Formats: structure tokens, sequence, C-alpha cells
């Protein structure tokens, strides 16, 4: 019956009456910020007329209200077109708010609902939305008043004196549904969608919300699909289209309200056009104040091509966003607005605005200003749509700090533009933008060393030398090639005395294998002319010695070896050359005399003029050899028990230079072998008749290191054993052992080897009887 | 006879004629910068007026100019009061000057002379300073044309056609003197400073440079002290006094040559008072642009009163400049010019300026500016110089990017100005200066704990909780105090749902002993109030274990041990709790026979829709124990050879908590006792009569841990020795060892005892015989 666009309503309870002949809100309908309110204001305030809503109902704050039974006692249908963040019907901090109180209410269309920071809100448990919502499951009812803290009081189970109604299951908790304590839930037995009237009887599909007779499209209360003429209809056929997708409406009526960049395309009249589309009856683009914060908030104005309205960009986080920005913008051809740019950190240029061509100004920052930009870290090219292009009808251009930007760019965007008197300073002021930024020196000569370098630029003519003074060096030392002048390391280069032999400059103390960035500057006399920065490798030396090397030998024939990198590597280290050398033991094991004198045996290893003028001017063994190209090495094939030198160098590409590293040293020695200290076969015995006998074994065939002494041991049998130890000369004097003058008798005797590395194995006792 | 004030010639020749009628030039000379010039225009070029100059005299890069016999021919006297940087004769950088050519000269009062950078000059080495500076040990005359390349033919030694002259001593080189090829210098017997005649004949001592008539004060040239009426004088007794320390001049006349501010004090009428007196015939401040960069520039000042001129403040490396600024400045009543401050970081308040009350604004930055204050870093104050002091009868004020500063402070000072409406933005812009900064939330409530925080603030009355929202928490870690907003730590906390219960917040894993910056803000619905920031402690508790424990042994007796200091110190460590423990050696060792299966012996120790929301909105056993304060310690008076648990702790403020952090425990062996192995007193034999002998000797007293077998060596007379192994049980069978069935003869025994560390030392032999 009426319109009724969306509204919203705030600070006072008289602006609620402009809702006293609305019959269906074409909008949503916010109802926010009422403090200066009383519980009787609302008591005598209603509009039955009422009945639909087609985006959302929001409440919030709203002092003073104490149930919506009286403010909506007739609002049947939330049609949910637009969701407020996916809801349909949103109560926020309702103050006195004791229920809900929507007794009329049909169905929710689409959206959730939510309910919450009520402080006086009961009644909320005995209310399905199973058959207000096709999905109830999207719904968020918590933070209520506590649910035992008020009795859920209605005409059912509890002695009230109204009449009961029936029950229906929500959530397996099969209770009473009751909206109020008068007014409970209307339940009639029919299919889900098919609105019934007060006589339980429920009517032709179409109609939503109530009616009035059975079967009669006519008499809905709330068209389910389309409207049309005080009738429900599924489509629109003879001659209007869909208008915001609840009712039928003609072509020029249509038209006549959205009163030119509409389009009725497929049986819509809406009111802009889709992308890809024209006007038809059978792309402009508007925005009051657009913030374009990031990539993703920048894909609403995608094809856009006439935008009315103004632009504030302000990118602070992103990096490379130049073709991400130009794929939405760079058809624009006119901004009727203004153009703001504040603290555009991550911008570097403009040039997404290719066939921007107009700006006239309708919309200006406080203050006559059309063109604003302002404190943009790093901004260079400043676009490219320049040259006659733009044109500005009124107002003034701000430009503030691009301090990478020179001010020619901005002289000539004023140029083109077609004015330069109408603004001053203050607002294209000098010394405020492109304080981090014209003849150009060129190098002619640079040698590299391993510790110096070497630099030689173009010598000027007599005719601009006429004003010139000692250069200015600045040559820091960057990995990579992003550096940029304001760290940087400072030289003073006096001119040559000559008109010949241009100046140069050395630099020295310089790490080998380093990139430093170069550039010169000239003094120029007053307050000029300066080279582009130059990267210069120098030449690669011998890298450092190893650090830190430890060795373990975890096995009889292994060794493992680790250690760190040298400190400066000269270069990129491709490898390491790892030398180890078997070490025979000293000759001196070999001649003393072990049964006496003994020794410790040695373990595995296991683990001014010129400035002040110038300033008042301008008033057994053998080498083996490896190659490991990471951090750690192993070495097998070794002899069990071996002192081994391992020598480990550092080696960069060094086929031109002096060589690798230096070598490092260390001793390691191998494990011993567990049954290489057994006398191999059985011990010998023999008599003489001059009561003496002998015993022989052979010696072991692959000692740990050698053998120092063997241990006998001998007894008669059945009490103590007395040992004898035999030195090597004793031994190899005769074979093996003499024991004379022994009384008759049985005896056992066992032998036992002794080595650089510990103890041997006892042999097999061998008895021998002497009478 | 004229005046001539300082004068400095430049780019041209014909501006070289103003100097026609110049007798005594009362200031510098300078003469630089002459490109378009050729050796015919100073040819014909002479002013033999010229005879004194005060200041000093340069020239610097002239083109054309071959000698200057020809520009200066009577250039007598360089009196030198003022120098240019110490020097009284700079020639710089001059192509053509063949030679210096002053024939004339007589002396340079004071001031060295600097000739240096000179293409080709040559007739340098022929010219001594003694007899022209009263110390020629400053001068500088390097860089010139090579001596050897340059000819020095003058009358003299050469075959010259010139009547040669005498030779004077210059640095031992007694060699002739000779200005040019022609002429050479002039030299007459007589004391120093005594000026002769071009006779031989030196007048009397106030004649200098020359004179006419012998003794005759009248008939100089020019008076060495003071000049008067054509008569050479000490001083100016009559009526007149002082004037550029070279003349005397009537009061009158030097008044007229001064037009105020001129003093007569001390018989000198200068042209600026001193500091401390005023004006007297018996403090005003002049500078046209001064840059204030440094304390060391800002010294000029001192006592200023009445600055006729501007300032430019540009301080960026200094901190606490406050006081040593307000002591020059502060007592300045009129800055005549603007005031102009750029790039000031150091500065951060403008209070050196407490008596400044008028700035009439004579001379103003370029676009219509008497105030300009641009890009100061950290700028809050702006002094105290305000509510009715200050008045600008023209010019704007220009306040930009103080961001420290509120603007309150800028728009009290445009209302104490009196005007207003003058200016607009882009000059007060807002959004622009005070960008990183009412009412102020007050916490009522801070609960530490060891590692979580509890706060609560106040809570808005029902008045002004209308426009509230959640606040919003930032706290971050800081050590010290000195932490600002703009790394912070956020926290959303939502409001209370009722009108108690202030919100505070918790803030969980925080490290224990640390400091917090803590700061609350509120959303205030529309775009507020936030509190100030607040430094909180946590709790202290128990630290952690120490790491990397080594130990070492030096001697028998001593156990050094390191360590290093805990991850973290949960306070302040106060010391570390040491305890060690004597641990006995195990009893295996006393049962096991090891004249047999022998033993290793082991070694010493060696080395999200609230935001949204919020959005829309806006739109042998004993415990030891030490204490170490640092990190190493030494434990003294152990035992030879015994192992040592050793328990380490880490201990802060820990009297209330829990305790002392966990111990870590290492063991440690002490080294063993050299001479404690050995066999007390001397080892006894005895026979039998059943061909046998028995051999007794003492255990030793301290052994090292204990002693495990005991080696018996015996021979007969000349040949080897066979050696025996026994038993601990053995030896105390029979309380020493037994040999029986040795054939007749006499026998040589020592005894040898083994310890847990190694072996012992072997005894004296004891000789026994058999028969």
């Amino acid at each position: 019956v009426e319109v009724c666009p969306s509204l919203d309503i705030r600070s006072e309870v008289a602006e609620l009456r402009q809702l006293e002949n609305c019959s269906v809100v074409e909008g949503h309908l916010q109802i926010l910020l009422m403090f200066t309110a009383t519980g009787e204001d609302f008591r005598g305030l209603s509009f039955p007329r009422l009945t639909q809503v087609t985006d959302y109902l929001l409440l919030f704050r709203v002092y003073g209200l104490e149930s919506l039974r009286d403010l909506f006692p007739n609002l049947a249908v939330i049609r949910g077109t637009r969701l407020f963040l996916g809801y349909a019907l949103v109560i926020f901090e309702m103050p006195h708010l004791r229920d809900v109180a929507l007794p009329a209410l049909g169905a929710v269309l689409r959206g959730a609902v939510r309910v919450e920071k009520n402080q006086e809100l009961c009644h909320l448990s005995t209310i399905d939305w199973g058959l207000l919502q096709p999905a109830p499951g999207a719904n968020h009812i918590v933070g209520n008043k506590l649910g035992e803290e008020c009795a859920d009081v209605c005409p059912g189970v509890l002695g009230a004196a109204g009449e009961p109604c029936a029950k229906t299951t929500f959530s397996g908790h099969t209770d009473y549904r009751c909206w109020t304590s008068s007014h409970c839930q209307r339940v009639c037995p029919c299919p889900h969608g098919m609105a019934c009237t007060a006589r339980g009887e429920c009517c032709h599909t179409e109609c939503l919300g109530g009616c009035s007779q059975p079967e009669d499209p006519r008499a809905c209360v709330a068209c389910r699909h389309l409207y049309f003429q005080g009738a429900c209809l599924w489509a629109c056929p003879p001659g209007t289209y869909q208008y915001e997708s609840w009712r039928c409406v003609t072509a020029e009526r249509c038209a006549s309200l959205h009163s030119s960049t509409f389009g009725i395309h497929q049986g819509s009249c809406l009111a802009q056009c889709p992308s890809g589309f024209t006007r038809n009856s059978s792309k402009e683009c508007k925005v009051g104040t657009k913030t374009i914060d990031s990539i993703q908030a920048a894909q609403d104005l995608v094809g856009c091509t006439h935008v009315e309205g103004s632009l504030i960009l302000n990118l602070r986080q992103g990096y490379n966003l130049e073709p991400q920005l130009q794929h939405s913008l760079g058809l624009v051809e006119t901004i009727t607005g203004f153009l703001k740019i504040k603290h555009s950190f991550a911008l570097v240029s403009l040039g997404f605005f290719k066939n921007l061509k107009l700006i006239r100004g309708d919309a200006m920052v406080d203050g006559n200003y059309t063109l604003y930009v302002l404190d943009n870290q790093n901004l260079q090219q400043l676009g490219s749509w320049v040259a006659a292009g733009l044109t500005i009808p009124v107002g003034k251009i701000y430009f503030a700090f691009n301090p990478r930007l020179c001010l020619e760019h901005i002289y000539r965007l004023e140029e083109v533009t077609g004015t330069r008197g109408r603004q001053n300073k203050a607002e294209i002021n000098p010394r405020t933008n492109g304080d981090r930024a014209t003849r150009t020196l060129r190098f002619v000569s640079n040698v590299t060393e391993a510790d110096r370098i070497l630099l030689r630029w173009e010598r000027y003519e007599p005719l601009e030398a006429r004003d010139l003074l000692s250069f200015i060096v600045y040559y820091k030392e960057s990995p990579f090639q992003n550096a940029t002048e304001h760290s940087w390391n400072l030289l003073d280069v006096e001119l040559p005395l000559s008109r010949t032999q241009e100046p140069g400059v050395t630099l020295a103390s310089l790490k080998p294998w380093t990139q430093y960035a170069v550039f010169v500057r000239a003094i120029t006399l007053t307050t000029g002319a300066q080279s582009p920065i130059v990267y210069l490798r120098t030449l690669p030396a011998a890298p450092t010695v190893p650090q830190d090397v430890i060795s373990t030998s975890n096995s009889s024939s292994h060794l493992l070896v680790r250690w760190k990198p040298p400190t400066q590597r000269n270069g990129n280290l491709t490898y390491y050359l790892v030398l180890w050398q078997r070490l025979a033991e000293d000759g001196d094991l070999y001649l003393n005399d072990y049964c006496h004198r003994g020794l410790r045996l040695p373990t595995s290893n296991n683990d001014s003029f010129q400035k002040k003028f110038e300033n008042f001017l301008h008033n057994d063994f053998e080498i083996q050899e490896d190659k490991v190209p990471r951090e750690r090495a192993v070495l097998s094939g070794l002899r069990h028990f071996t002192e081994y030198r391992i020598d480990i160098h550092a080696c960069n590409h060094a086929a031109h230079t002096v060589g690798c590293s230096a070598a490092t040293f260390v001793f390691a020695r191998t494990m011993p072998h567990r049954e290489a200290d057994g006398i191999p076969g059985k011990v010998a015995w023999e008599a003489s008749s001059k009561n003496s006998v002998l015993l022989r074994w052979l010696e072991p065939p692959d000692p740990n290191g050698l053998i120092l002494k063997y241990e006998i041991k001998y007894r008669r049998l059945g009490e103590e054993a007395t040992v004898l130890c035999v030195s090597r000369l004793r031994y190899a004097k005769f074979g093996g052992v003499h024991l004379a003058l022994l009384p008759p008798g049985n005896y056992s005797a066992r032998v036992r080897a002794t080595s650089l590395a510990g103890n041997g194995s006892w042999t097999d006792s061998v008895a021998f009887y002497i009478l």
C-alpha cells in the first residue's frame, strides 16, 4: 500500500512518528540511540499499519522500551533481502526490554536472529525459530538475563488465566510455545510455509503470514513470491517486472521511481546495471566517500567508468599493489568529488589512473582543495595522467610530502592543468615535499682490488668548471641493490690542479668479496650535480681457517669429524679439503721394559681550510684426501687403535687465487678392536730334566698398537695363583717363558697379552705335571 | 686620506674600477670569481693610490692575472685587524699568476700567509717572511708549481741586467731575496720594524713601510700605532679616540660615521657596546639571518636584548639543550625579522624565549609568513611566551608537524596573538600536526601476579556512558619508563552488562619480574578518552638452573668450578649456593683380586561482531656449603684423588619465594698426590730353614683412593729381574710375600705399590742371601 523507504530513527521518540502511514517498509528499519525516553512514551505509541519489512529490523539501546507487542502489533513477514551482517532481526543492548513480543510474526524469509546483551530480557526459551526461519541453526541468542531468574509464565503449563495452546518440539525439548505471558505462538496443522488464518485453516500457498479466505491469493496479507495489484503471483507476465524482489511494477512506473542508470534486464528494474552491461529497456558508479584501505577494499570499483563521488586512498601495509589496483581502477574517466591520499606508505606510484581525464570537484576537502596528496613516504612517478588530459574547473591542488618525488612532476601537472596562479606556498611549498629527491656525472674507470677500489669520473669542461669545487663521495657496504640516498661513508675529494687528469678517488680498508654502493656529488659553488649510484664488488681472496674442529670414534674403523665454518668466507665456499695420514707409534715403546717402570695407556678419542672556505663562499704413513661439501665428515676404512692426523682446509673459488685456506690440524685415535688382543691358537708346554718347564705362545697377529707385556698366571691345583710379567725382550729371547724349581705336582697355566689399549683375554688353561 | 670601506669584487673587471680614489682600505679587500677576463684587461689597470689594507687581502680564481706588480704597486702595510680564517694574505687557485710581485710591501702586522693551488706560480723561494711578519711560522705555502720547473732568475746570482741586492737568511738557506725578475726585496740595516726610505736610512720608529725625511713622524707613509692629521702618534691625547685601531677620530665625527648603538668606552669609538655595558659618551643585537645549528653556534647572542634580524633554528643532534639555549637566549624582547624552525629533532620545547614579547616582522619567509615552525619530530610545550605577550603587526603564523604538540597550544597562541582569521588551512592544518598527540580514565585496582595482571578502572556515570562502547587496552613490555603511544600489544574489553562491576581486564602469559606499560582507551561511539600510561611490575619467582657447569683440578687439593648464569633470572640474582660432598669409592674395588682381571684407572678431572557493529556505527661423607657472589668458584681443603659431587643453585631474592633454583650436579676428582703412594720405611726380610724367605712392608698411610696390588721385583745379581704381583688379600694373609724354592746365592728385591691413580715409587733395594 505504502512505499516507506529504509529509515533509521535516533535520539528522539518524536522521530518515531514518521511510521504512521507506513505499511510495507521497502528497506531496513533501524531504531537506535534513544536515551532521553521513559516507559510512558512508548506506552501510547503503536504502529498497527506496519506489516512487512524487506531488509531487516535493528534495535539498539532504546531506553524506556518494555515490549514490542505495541510498537509492531501487526508485523508479520521479514523478507531479509539485504541482511545486516548476515542477520535479519538484531536486538542489541536493549535495557528494560522484558520480552520480544512479536505475536503477529509469521516467518523470517532469510537471515539469522541475534539477540544478546539484554539486561532484563526473558521469555526467549518459549520461542521456536523452526516455524519462522528455514534454517534456525545460525541464530545467536546468548548473554541475556539468566533463565532461572525469570519465570516463563504463559497460559500453558502454569496456572495462568489464558487458554493454553499447543506444543511443538524445537531441539528435543518438547515444551509449550508462548510469545508472552498472554499471547502465545500460533500453530496450525499444514505443510511448512502454509499461512493460516485465526480459524486454524491454512490458505493458498502464495499466502504468507496470514489470510482471510481459504485458497484465495487476493486475500493474502503478504505475498510470498510476488505482489501485483493486491494479488499474489509467481511472476509478472503481462508487462511488469520485479522491483526489489518483492513486487511487480511497470517499466514507466519504476523509471519514475528511479528519478538514468537504472536497468530492466532479466525482468528486474534494478537501480544500477550489472558489470559488462549498459542501459536497456528490454558503467556509472556511485559512492559518497570511499576509503580504499587495502586491495580487498578496492574490488568495489571494478569496471567503474564514471565515479560520481570522492576517493580517499590510504594503503600502509601492502606491497607491489600497482597491478592489483590497476585491474579495478583505470577505466575511470571522471571523478566528480575529490581525490585524497593520506599516509599511503604502501603506494609508490599513481599510474593506475591511466584514463582519468576530468575532476569537476563538486565535493572538495575542507579549505577549497580538490586534489589532496599528503604524507606519501615513497612516491616517485605520480602516474602518467598528465599532458593536457586533466582539467579542474573549480578547486585548488594540494601536494605535500612525496619526498621521493621531485617538484618537476607537480609543476608539470600544474602546467597541464591549465592554471598556475590559483595556489601559493604551504600547498606546493618547497623544502616540504621532495626533500629526499640536473647534470649527472659519469664514471669513466673503476678498478677493483682485493681490499681497495679506484674510481675515476668525467672531468668538467672549462665552461662548466668555473663554478666547481671539491667533490664528495658517499660509499657504503650494501649486500643488496636496494640502496638509496637520504649510514653512508663520507669522503672529500679535492679537485686536481690541472685541466686534465680527472679527479678519481681511492677507497681502502674494504673487506674482500663485498658489494659497495658508491656515488659522487659536486659542491658546485652556489648551494647540484651528482652521479647515479654504482655497485662494485671487490676481488675475492683466500678464506680463513676452520674453527673448533672436533672428532670422535664411534667404532674401531670410523672417525666422525665436525667443525665450524670460517669467520670470513672471502667468497662462496665450494667445499672443504680434508687430509688424513696414519701415524706410527714412537720407537720408545718398542725398546723399554714394561714389566717395571709402567706408563699410562693412551685412550681413544671421545667427545679543513677547504671546507671553511666553501662555507664562507656559500654565505704406516700415506697422505689421503677427500672433498667434503658439507660441514661434517666421516672417515672410513681406518686401522683399529691408530693415531691419525687430520688436516682441514677451506676452499672458495680459488682456482686463480693463492689457494685454499691455511690448514687446521687435529689428532684422533680409533677405538680398539675387541678380539685383536687374543693370543692365537693354544699355548704349548714342554718339560726338561732339570726340574723346569717351558711355555710357548704365538704373538697376536694384529695387536692394538703393540704388545707391551705378557702376564702368565699359574697355580697348583686347589690354591691361589701367582702371576708373572714377561717383557717383549724376555719373551723373544726364548720364544716364551721358563718356570724352574717347581715342586712335583700338577699345575694349570694361563697367559694374557697386554697391549697399548688395555688388558687382553686369558687363553685356555694348560695342565702340566712335573715329577 | 680616503675611507674606502671593505669591498669584494666579482664577475667583472669593470667592477675593479671602484678603487680609483681609495688610499687606505678600512676593511677586507676581496677579488674573486673573474672568469671572463684576459691578460690585457689587467695590463693597463693600476691602483698606485692604494697603500694600506686593514683586515686582509684575498684573491681567488682571477683569470687573466699575471702579476700584482701593476695592481698594487704601492701596497705597503697590511694591518690584519680582522683575519680571514687566521690569514691576512690569501691567494687561492689563481691561474696564470706568475709571481706575487709586491715590491712596496713593508710588513704584515698580524696573520699568516696562505698561497697554494697555483698552477703557474713560482718566484716564492726567493721571498723571506721574517722581515714582513713577526711570526712567519704559521705560513702555508705548498702545492704551487714545482720549484725545479721555474728558474728563480733575478738581478743577483744569475747574470741578469739588474744590479744585485743584499742577501738575508730565512731558515738557514742564506740566499738572495728577489721579489721578481727585476724588483728585489728592500733590506736596510736597522732594528726590526724600523722603516727605511729609498736611500737606505731608517726613519723614526712610528714610521712604517717607508718615509721621506729621517726621524719625522709627519712624513711617514703609514703610521705604525695611531694616525692623526697626517702625523704618527702613540695615542690620541687631546679629544679624540681610536677608530678601527688604526686612527684617531673625534667623538662627533665617529658618531656621524656611525649614522645609535655605538660606544666610546676605553677610548675607542666602537660600533657596538660590549657585554654588560650601555651607551656612554665618556644590548642591541644585529644579524641578517642567523642559523643556530648547535650549542656552539648559539653563544653569539649571549645577553642580546633587541635582536634586529631573523633566526633559523635547526638542531638535530643535541640533547637536553633547554638550559644551554636559555643561558644565551631569553633576554630577547623583540625579533624584527622572522622566527623559523626546520628539522629541529633535538629540540623538545620553546621555553627559552621567556621574555620574547614582540615580532614586528620586517623580514619574513617567502609567502607572507612571520612565524614558521616546520618538521619538529618531538615538540610538546611550545614555551610559555603566550597569554597577551606576543603581538604580530604584519605576517601570518605557519605551524606544522610538532606531532607531540596538541593543537590546543597553537590555538591559544593564535588567540593571544590578537588575530585568528588571517590564516586558513594548510598552515595550521589539522591531521597535519599533532597526529601523535580530554577526559582521562583512572585505574582503581591493579593486582600483580607471577605471570598475570588484573586491572580495573573507573566506571562511567550513566550520563557520560550513553556514547560508550568496548574499551581497547594497549600493553607492552617496557624495561624503561620512556614509553609512549604512537609494537603495542592489543586487547579488546567488552564493557560489562551492568551499571556496576567496573570492566577491568586480565593479561596472561607474562614473564615473571617484568615491567609492563599499559593504558586503556574508550571507543566512545563517534570517532576520545584514554588513561595515562601506567607501569606495573609482575611478582618474582624462582630462577632457572645454571647452564654448562665445568670443573677442573689444578692441584691435588683444589677444584675450580665455572658455569653460566641461568636463562631467566626471575628477579635479580644475589648469589649462588654451592654444595659439595665427599664420595667414597665403591666396595667392589676392596674385594676383587686385581693381580688378574684388571680394570681401568679413573683419571683426574681436567678440561568479531562487535568490531563490525562499531565500524557500521562510525559511518667420608659430609655436606658442605658456600656462597659464591660471582660466576666462578674455588673449592679448597679437599682430599687428594677423591670424587666430589658439586651441587649449584641459583638464588634471587627468594626469602618469601618457594626457594632457590633447582640444583645442578657435577662430579669432579682432585689430582693425585705425588708421594702419597710411596711405601713407608724400608722393607724387611727374613729367612726360613725350608729354602724360603719372607718379605714384609707397611702399607702406604694415605694412598690415592686405595691400593690395588703390590709388585715385587727380585733378581739374582747380574741378570734380569722377575716381577710378581700380590693382591691385597694375599698381602694381608701373611703381612707380606713369600719366596720359596730359590737356588743359593744373593738377591736384590724391590717393592712397588699400585693405587687407583697409577704406579707408585720403587722402594730401596734389599739384599738377602740364601744358602
